[PDB]
């Protein structure tokens, strides 16, 4: 009975799976003057003309925003990764002020929070048979800095006080992720894990470098979250992030100079 508290956060974690101290744990620092340049990299091609959302969900650690992922219809494809990757949810990690909440760090730099797009490889099926897999995940992270607002947020920000707690769900649907991504799809990339329990070392990461811009009000509303279900004392769903790990003999490749 996991969490982000003193007592049951990021560094207890390891009792229970002790893949935390793995080789290939996430999230890392991304120090970009050591990250290299890499001319083998494909182009990255995000498909999401087709996507269909379904559902917004409170797991009570994050929301999660959930896709038809039962045929091709949201697909990233291309940079570092070999096959078809098939979109199946979009989540957020982020503080409770808005010097922290991001998960990957940028030169020590924290975001006030991050999008990941989750995505499986299609050569295993489904996303339960993908997570056993080394090459099984491919997430796309967007870093969030505080500023303008994001208007294709906006629809997402609306709909959290109807899941406000643990295990509430909404309908979401025609909800367009296009609307999340920032302009230029330059990026960083490297083998990591997911950075919550059970923490399974089957991510490839694909970090983009430009943030996108939101506003104030907007995160102050993702902080309205609850961890805690419905008639349990209310606790704040804020710094739900894990904070940076080893590297260890990991290279962070660039895919732009
Ligand atoms: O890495 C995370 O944010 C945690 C996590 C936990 C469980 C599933 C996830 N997913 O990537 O579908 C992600
Ligand atoms: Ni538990
Ligand atoms: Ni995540």
């Amino acid at each position: 009975h996991w969490g982000y508290g003193k007592h049951n956060g990021p560094e207890h974690w390891h009792k229970d799976f002790p893949i935390a101290k793995g080789e290939r744990q996430s999230p890392v620092d991304i120090d970009t003057h050591t990250a290299k340049y890499d001319p083998s990299l494909k182009p990255l091609s995000v498909s999401y003309d087709q996507a269909t959302s379904l559902r917004i969900l409170n797991n009570g650690h994050a929301f999660n925003v959930e896709f038809d992922d039962s045929q091709d219809k949201a697909v990233l494809k291309g940079g570092p990764l070999d096959g078809t990757y098939r979109l199946i949810q979009f989540h957020f990690h982020w503080g409770s002020l808005d010097g922290q909440g991001s998960e990957h760090t940028v030169d020590k730099k924290k975001y006030a929070a991050e999008l990941h797009l989750v995505h499986w490889n299609t050569k295993y099926g489904d996303f339960g048979k993908a997570v056993q897999q080394p090459d099984g995940l491919a997430v796309l992270g967007i870093f969030l800095k505080v500023g303008s607002a994001k208007p294709g947020l906006q629809k997402v920000v609306d709909v959290l006080d109807s899941i406000k707690t643990k295990g509430k769900s909404a309908d979401f649907t025609n909800f367009d992720p296009r609307g999340l991504l920032p302009e230029s799809l330059d990026y960083w990339t490297y083998p990591g894990s997911l950075t919550t329990p059970p923490l399974l070392e089957c991510v490839t990461w694909i970090v983009l470098k430009e943030p996108i811009s939101v506003s104030s009000e907007q995160v102050l509303k993702f902080r309205k979250l609850n961890f805690n279900g419905e008639g349990e004392p209310e606790e704040l769903m804020v710094d739900n992030w894990r904070p940076a790990q080893p590297l260890k003999n990991r290279q962070i490749k660039a895919s732009f100079k």
